């Protein structure tokens, strides 16, 4: 289904749905990004959301260490597809993983044409 | 200002968004209600939307005393009007209003067909 | 866990998130209506929300005809539980739910004191 | 009304709300930039928001020129100074503006520590 840099313990899931047909964003692209030393953003995983709209096996626990990471959802190309004009170019999400923290981190995000919201789910179960 | 019925000082304001059009939602019917001493809801304003999606003059400070309060919008007209069929029958905000000294209200609503947010900012008059 | 009228096929389900923790609503009393010929909301499903903050087995596919559904989710006793003032008495969902349709119902609910967004995903699959 | 520098008719314009409080989220750092010619972000404007949430005056007409932009709203801060502890690191609203003729733009936004909603509302001039 859909996964990116080894599918493992996900540490990490992206859930994307479409608030104007009351469904799950089907085969949207999402990036994500590390930030590294120099302060630029490198590649790290990247997939596109399922039929239930959800990002599987993006990383594992042993390479997603602290750090500040961005995830950019294509929200633009997902509503062009729909022959919809979007607003925004893309919907982004950028945060700072902790280890202290709790484990497993669910990043929804909620999408309408001119408008999107994003929520964490920090728990410490698989979900 | 006004006493009895009308924007005394604007007790009670309600605003709404597409977001779908990005634009304000005009032309949205509102009912207010009260909880009636006989715990069913009386009739106790109404009103569309203007140009910019808002409404006021409901109410005036005289009139809005303590009490439960719900303001219905008229979403699903709104949506039928626009060539769509949404989910919600209408959307619900339910209060308890002035109960520690009269306030100042904005029910905020942002609507898709599928899903809608509600806010609301609470503010103690000055003058 | 998390059931009401039957665990079954559930047709219908909830799903609700605290956006100030960042974590799934838990305990949380949730109680379906259907609406009567008499036009009066007479009880239909309850429960509580797991740990995940869901809420399954809520009705069966037999006993879920076409109607309008009202789902009441309890919020102002949740935050009072966190010790955090809210503004809703509750949140409301009011909706047709129809056979030509999609067949499974998510309602979902994230949840912050001054505010609240809901909004609902039809699919054809489990969910 | 002003030219080359501030609110010329306010073209760009950018509201914050607080959905834990039910208040207008004050002084609010927000930062502008504009889609640099060599692809790269180039500082546009910046400004804290008022006591009613909002930040005008931010551009011009004619200094907002077609071009993508990204508006960053220091979120983080915001929360920290209250003695929470947020998720995101800000909450950043990328878009492409003006390039069919000028538009007036409002960027409004509803926080929660764990959440956060955006939309546009997008007006043709008229005088």
């Amino acid at each position: 289904g859909p996964t990116g840099t080894s599918e493992s313990k996900c540490p990490l899931m992206v859930k994307v749905l479409d608030a104007v047909r009351g469904s799950p964003a089907i085969n949207v692209a999402v990036h994500v990004f590390r930030k590294a030393a120099d302060d630029t953003w490198e590649p790290f995983a990247s997939g596109k959301t399922s039929e239930s709209g959800e990002l599987h096996g993006l990383t594992t626990e042993e390479e997603f260490v602290e750090g500040i990471y961005k995830v950019e959802i294509d929200t633009k190309s997902y509503w062009k597809a729909l022959g919809i004009s979007p607003f925004h170019e893309h919907a982004e999400v950028v945060f700072t993983a902790n280890d202290s923290g709790p484990r497993r981190y669910t990043i929804a995000a909620l999408l309408s044409p001119y408008s999107y919201s994003t929520t964490a789910v920090v728990t410490n179960p698989k979900e």
